[PDB]
């Protein structure tokens, strides 16, 4: 039962040369790795090395032209950096993020790699900059190239290619880049557990919405639990874990867990205005592992408050190593209730553990 983990400093050279307080910080990654050795987990865990994803690896979700303009950008001066940036919806570009974004997702993979090998049982991944809202053709939202998504793929491509593998999102925001790879696929189901706010908040699109079910074979592989009006936190989350992940997922019966693991959910958090706590993200950990004989990779996606998803992560890997999940508690808010059955509605069709 080893539990694997992967963190590079090298992904901290990734960096906004125009707001030194701009959340999605080089020290993300060092201060949730720090927090591991500080709790006594580091030396408990298997380290896994980085590497550099390929071009072709890369080639298993991205288009050729985005792996090129993002490859372009390691040779820039800052007014090319600036003006590319500014292109897409929120990015920033350095010399060094495309370096770093290959870190994250090679890391990934060799995650992967890893579990299904069988060298290890689970496994994290503290990397930087995040992957969910990175489409084929563009970037978006702080990502480059979809982390998860080519994680699903690179394992499919190691496997065969109707390895049966479940993606959790519970970063605040909907992984809308994850949720388009996968929109007409079967092989890997997508759930995310997202702040909507009838389409007002991050990333801005209805694609966000319940009634978002997926395209042609692969309707009813795209859960989307979209939050309005609330501060939603541990209760509405473990509720929707028990009448929608967990059933769904059980059906589905996945062959690999990949958690889009952003924080931006947790109590303190300067963006998501949610309260997870640290032993709510266990709790959620710890269910998963009941899935896929244990075989769960946790991505970091995003999250800004150093001490929040520091001690956050931290917890999910003390799971992942086997420690006792704490207790939990407890009325839900109201709104939760109506996007729960609003969800319930949208996939009883698909999924017979709903009905
Ligand atoms: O965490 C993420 N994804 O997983 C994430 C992705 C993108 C952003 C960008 N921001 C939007 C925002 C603000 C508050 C809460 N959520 C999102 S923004 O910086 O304000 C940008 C918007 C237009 C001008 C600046 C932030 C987080
Ligand atoms: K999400
Ligand atoms: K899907
Ligand atoms: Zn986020």
């Amino acid at each position: 039962p080893i539990t694997g983990l992967v963190y590079d400093q090298r992904m901290m050279l990734h960096h906004n040369m125009w707001d030194s307080h701009h959340p999605e910080l080089p020290q993300r990654i060092s201060r949730i790795f720090s927090r591991h050795e500080e709790l006594r987990l580091l030396s408990r865990c298997h380290r896994i090395p980085a590497r550099l994803a390929t071009e072709e690896e890369l080639a298993l979700c991205h288009s050729s032209k985005h792996i090129s303009i993002i490859k372009s950008s390691e040779h820039m001066k800052p007014r090319d950096l600036n003006r590319l940036g500014d292109e897409y919806n929120s990015i920033f570009i350095s010399n060094e993020s495309y370096t770093c974004a290959l870190l994250a997702a090679g890391s990934c993979f060799n995650s992967a790699q890893a579990i299904l090998t069988g060298q290890v049982r689970n496994a994290v991944a503290i990397v930087r900059p995040p992957g969910h809202h990175a489409e084929k053709d563009t970037a978006c939202g702080f990502c480059f190239f979809n982390t998860a998504a080519l994680t699903a793929r690179y394992a499919q491509s190691i496997t065969r290619e109707s390895l049966r593998v479940l993606i959790v999102d519970w970063d605040v925001h909907h992984g809308n880049g994850t949720q388009h790879i996968f929109e007409e696929d079967d092989s890997v189901l997508y759930i995310s557990l997202h702040r909507y706010e009838d389409g007002a908040f991050f990333p801005n699109s209805e694609d966000a919405n319940y009634d978002k079910v997926g395209l042609g074979k692969g309707r009813g592989y795209n859960v989307n639990i979209p939050w309005n009006g609330g501060k939603m936190g541990d209760p509405e989350y473990m509720a929707a874990f028990h009448h929608l992940v967990m059933p769904i997922a059980r059906e589905f019966a996945p062959e690999l867990v990949l958690v889009s693991a952003g924080f931006d959910a947790a109590r303190g958090d300067p963006l998501g205005g949610f309260q997870v706590t640290p032993e709510g993200y266990a709790h959620l950990t710890h269910q998963l592992m009941s899935l896929a004989a244990g075989r769960v990779l946790i991505i970091l996606e995003g999250g800004y408050n150093l001490t929040s998803i520091s001690e956050s992560m931290s917890m999910c890997t003390s799971m992942l190593l086997g420690d006792s999940p704490p207790s939990l508690d407890t009325p839900l808010k109201t709104s939760a209730t109506v996007s729960i059955n609003n969800v319930l509605r949208a996939h009883a069709p698909f999924w017979s553990s709903l009905r």
